[PDB]
């Protein structure tokens, strides 16, 4: 069994794909690229993707958990937030890549403990003025899982416990930090 048997994830996963076209509406520029729900198949989807430091200006990607839709709208990002990554233009070299791969993993591996349930996925948007990437929580109310999940995430990226990340609801965005670690 262990000798052919993919691994299951936890979850399955979708990823998504967005490029800036003024033609279209935001929700229209949304498109989903494919499933996974294996560690196989994971690597093989991410195997075969641009790099985010190689995407056009505009674009984003968003790996959510199946179900949810990477925008506010849905019922699983109405009342929720981000824990915000934003990179200056020269760690569109350094760090971006790096920084989105361990991103994808803390998903993947539920790297959050009994609050990984509170994980609705993550995006990164590249930007000519400036890369972002976030992890989206399901409720920005939600103290001991937001704060757990921003002490979790800012120390797998390794950031010096000089930096300081925030988290921002969906709410506010749509229309400041309620948290920071």
């Amino acid at each position: 069994p262990e000798h052919y048997i993919k691994h299951p994830l936890q979850n399955r996963w979708a990823l998504w794909f967005f490029k800036n076209d003024k033609s279209k509406t935001w929700q229209a520029n949304l498109r989903l690229i494919s499933k996974f729900d294996t560690v196989e198949d994971f690597w093989a989807l991410y195997n075969h993707i641009q790099l985010s430091s190689n995407l056009m200006p505009g674009c984003d990607y968003s790996l959510f958990k199946d179900g949810i839709e990477p925008m506010w709208e849905d019922e699983k990002n109405k009342r929720g937030g981000r824990w915000l990554i934003t990179l200056n233009k020269q760690q569109r070299r350094s760090d971006l890549d790096r920084f989105w791969l361990e991103t994808l993993l803390c998903l993947i591996g539920e790297s959050f403990d009994d609050y990984s349930d509170d994980v609705c996925g993550a995006v990164v948007n590249v930007r000519a003025k400036g890369d972002k990437i976030a992890i989206w929580t399901t409720e920005c109310e939600n103290r001991d899982a937001v704060t757990h999940i921003g002490r979790v995430y800012k120390e797998r990226l390794g950031l010096p416990p000089k930096i300081v990340i925030g988290y921002q609801s969906h709410a506010d965005t749509a229309t400041k930090n309620r948290f920071v670690v």
